[PDB]
């Protein structure tokens, strides 16, 4: 097995500048070179690392021929350096952004948000990570290591022509269901083996697929430490068998590495349609890990961090959000994916280009939905009632609270800071604050993050 590739992990420079430069080169895949995108290389992105507190500039070229836009996914920032549809960096372009970091401790992540073409470009190559730190993490004595027990790990599918090109559509199929492979990719790579210290390896996981949710687990089956959810540190350590993630999520595990023996990392098969065709009708490897007996001291804390108390629920701003689907679009999806996939595609269960819709309105650049209050909670009630897809639903310039998660109190180790709520034909309730302020020429997005879903119209923008 090819070594795990680490981001390298960016910091500022004298002057508290970070460059990022986007841009087009090839990676090869078992075998076959394909075109892929990158920051700062040909393919995914750097660890961007960021502290509480501290300003940075993020100098950003963007060397495609093709517009593209730089969104900070999980980020407390204004709506004018958020990155949505409507901060494009033209080609040849230059833009700069300044991040005044303020927010717990978390691993976030980067990627474009080029309107109606973010599937395409996140496809192509195009994610990085980030990495804030606080004064309070560092007292925890977690791993931290960077690349040796505090590994970054993001999954996710692609789908390749026989020439071994990316080969990526927005079509009637993937408009409904997402666009998904039949190849896992780990840090870009097919399978690759870590090599860990004994002792605690602590993961930062995130499922960066268009499409496809997944679902951790070691082949050993031994328990997931959850330390961290979008939005930073757990109160304390949920242990879990399995780790279900959806699109955009991140979660922070610690796993146990106490003896010699190598073990996966796997994802189990999920309930969702399309995610179950083989090879993902059976677990399936992420990647191997290898002990080693080099130095390690990273501990598991019996407790984490202090989080505040969900805010009491009386005289709340509640807002309703409709998602749905043209059922026309629905029903051709279903039938294309029959035709091409055959029974499987079912397991576990017309311009399409504005057929996914919130509160029966497509995306539309030019009209914010609504004003949300500054420094104020609010309850958003997300419904998916009268469809079968799944959407992970996902507000801009926030870290909220889960109050009722399709139709469940949070899981525990959910039930922290999170930027992406599970929508699934039931309805979700997240209290939501925005401590920073966004205009309609540069507005906040709240949106489906299966992306295809968002590209095809599940998107409305908001001011505050
Ligand atoms: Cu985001
Ligand atoms: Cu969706
Ligand atoms: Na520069
Ligand atoms: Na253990």
């Amino acid at each position: 097995r090819p070594t795990l590739p680490i981001p390298d992990l960016l910091t500022t420079d004298a002057r508290n500048r970070i460059q990022l430069t986007i841009g087009a080169g090839q990676s090869t895949f078992g075998g076959k070179t394909a075109t892929t995108w990158g920051y700062n290389g040909n393919l995914l992105g750097p660890a961007v690392k960021l502290q509480r507190g501290k300003a940075v500039t993020v100098d950003i070229y963007n060397q495609l021929t093709e517009e593209t836009t730089l969104h900070w996914h999980g980020l407390e920032v204004p709506g004018e350096v958020d990155g949505g549809p409507q901060g494009i960096i033209p080609p040849g372009g230059k833009r700069s952004v300044t991040l005044n970091v303020d927010q717990p401790a978390a691993t976030c992540w980067f990627h474009p948000h080029q309107h109606g073409k973010t599937g395409r470009q996140v496809a192509m190559g195009l994610a990085g990570l980030v990495v804030i730190e606080d004064d309070e993490i560092l007292k925890l004595m977690l791993p931290k290591q960077w690349g040796i027990d505090d590994v970054p790990v993001i999954v996710q599918d692609k789908k390749f022509s026989a020439d071994g090109q990316i080969d990526y559509q927005l079509d009637v199929m993937t408009a409904a269901v997402g666009w998904f492979g039949d190849t896992l990719l780990t840090n870009g790579a097919i399978y690759p083996q870590h090599a860990a210290p004994r002792g605690w390896l602590r993961l930062r996981l995130l499922n960066g697929c268009n499409a496809r949710s997944l679902n951790f687990a070691t082949s050993d089956n031994r328990p997931l430490y959850v330390i961290a959810s979008d939005g930073g540190l757990l109160p304390e350590p949920v242990k879990v068998s399995e780790l279900p993630v959806l699109m955009g999520e991140r979660f922070e595990v610690l796993v146990e590495v106490n003896d010699n023996k190598p073990f996966d990392l796997v994802t189990l098969p999920v309930s969702q349609m399309g995610m179950a065709i083989a090879p993902f009708d059976k677990p399936h490897p992420v990647m191997r890990i290898q002990p080693i007996a080099i130095s390690a001291s990273g501990a598991l804390p019996d407790t984490l961090s202090s989080l505040p108390a969900l805010p009491s629920l009386e005289g709340l701003t509640v807002r309703k959000l409709q998602l749905s689907m043209d059922p026309m679009l629905d029903m051709m999806g279903m039938q294309m994916l029959m035709e091409k996939y055959g029974d499987q595609a079912m397991a576990g269960m017309f311009d399409f280009h504005h057929a996914n819709k919130i509160n029966g309105q497509a995306f539309d650049m030019n009209k914010p939905m609504f004003a949300a209050a500054k420094g104020q909670y609010e309850r958003w009630v997300i419904s998916g009632v009268g469809d079968m897809m799944l959407h992970p639903f996902h507000i801009h310039g926030t870290q909220f609270r889960i109050l009722s998660e399709n139709g469940k109190p949070p899981a525990a180790h959910r039930a922290g800071w999170k930027d992406t709520v599970k929508v699934e034909g039931n309805v979700s309730e997240v209290l939501v604050k925005f401590n920073h302020d966004a205009p309609k020429e540069h507005a906040y997005m709240a949106h489906c993050h299966l992306l295809e879903h968002e590209d095809t119209g599940m998107m409305l923008g908001f001011t505050v």
